[PDB]
């Protein structure tokens, strides 16, 4: 298993609740940096091209993050450095600052109807400004803009082509709602993702109205479930399709971790996981 393409979740804490969120506030835990670029070089040895910074919100510690991406460019040489963010905390001189080593800034939206992002809860209704003003900068310091969305029950009727004909993102996630054990598949957990499920005829009803677009990469269930490698805030691999946690390559090591997780590479390469993702 080469690890290529890797998702650090360096953190838990965000500032916003979506109601399906499948990455909870289960701790308030972090790794120094000295142990996070240690991990870093640990996963460059082991073949990683692209890392992807992620978790609840990274742009809660700016400072942090930024480090870590000139970091993985300059000194660890990847390929790809990318980052997912929910957009509100994005600081123009911080994306003026660290473009040179970052190849994609992604930013997550998941109607253009403020409404339904209030009913989603990633925030009080101005998604679509955050939204557009993210990709305003990075057209401005020419890093490569990317849209991540997630099809629930309240948003896969939605006719979104009028906005993504405007902002014309190079990459497109469209995720399914993923239920995941221990994260949002009941009460217990703090999030009840339930009320927010669809069928695979009511996802098609989505993919089939925004297909056509270039940018446009459907992601269902079958194509979630196993397809990523998961980096926990300890440095550790998630198994969430299987529930199941390893100890932090930084004590064992990359390929012995590796090998307690399920990672469907075959289903990696059909959501079109390896890609041109390099430039600016
Ligand atoms: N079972 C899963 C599946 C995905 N994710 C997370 O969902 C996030 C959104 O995916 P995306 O932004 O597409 O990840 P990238 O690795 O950046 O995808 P790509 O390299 O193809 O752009 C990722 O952080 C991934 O870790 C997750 O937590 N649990
Ligand atoms: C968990 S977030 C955290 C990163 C960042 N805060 C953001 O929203 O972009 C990463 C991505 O996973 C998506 N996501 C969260 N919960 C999900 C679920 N249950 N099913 C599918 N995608 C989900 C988010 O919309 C976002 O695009
Ligand atoms: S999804 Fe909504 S809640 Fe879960 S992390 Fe990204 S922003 Fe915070
Ligand atoms: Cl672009």
């Amino acid at each position: 298993q080469i690890p290529v393409s890797v998702n650090y979740h360096f953190t838990r804490k965000c500032n916003k609740s979506c109601g399906f969120c499948f990455h909870t506030a289960k701790t308030s835990h972090m790794e120094d940096i000295s142990r996070a670029k240690r991990g870093l070089q640990l996963l460059q040895r082991a073949g990683m091209k692209k890392i992807n910074f992620a978790g609840g919100e990274p742009f809660l510690y700016p400072k942090f993050l930024g480090e870590l991406v000139d970091f993985c460019k300059e000194d660890l040489h990847l390929e790809s450095v990318s980052i997912i963010t929910n957009g509100s905390l994005v600081r123009e001189e911080w994306v003026r600052k660290h473009a040179k080593n970052i190849d994609i800034l992604a930013c997550s939206c998941d109607s253009f109807d403020e409404n339904m992002n209030i009913e989603i809860g990633r925030g009080t209704g101005n998604q679509v400004e955050i939204l557009y003003r993210i990709a305003k900068w990075c057209r401005k310091n020419e890093i490569k803009f990317k849209l991540n969305t997630v099809v629930t029950r309240l948003n896969y009727e939605e006719d979104m082509n009028e906005h993504i004909d405007t902002l014309q993102p190079f990459r497109w996630k469209v995720f399914q709602v993923l239920i995941v054990e221990g994260e949002n598949d009941s009460e217990k957990t703090l999030r009840d993702a339930r009320r927010f499920t669809i069928s695979d005829k009511q996802f098609e009803v989505f993919c089939s109205k925004h297909r056509h677009h270039k940018s446009f990469v459907a992601e269902p269930n079958r194509l979630m479930a196993s397809s990523y490698l998961l980096v926990d805030e300890y440095m550790r691999f998630i198994d969430k399709d299987g529930n199941k946690l390893t100890k932090s390559i930084l004590d064992v090591g990359v390929e012995a971790a590796m090998k307690e997780i399920k990672w469907d590479v075959d289903a990696f390469q059909e959501r079109g996981g390896v890609y041109e993702w390099t430039k600016e």
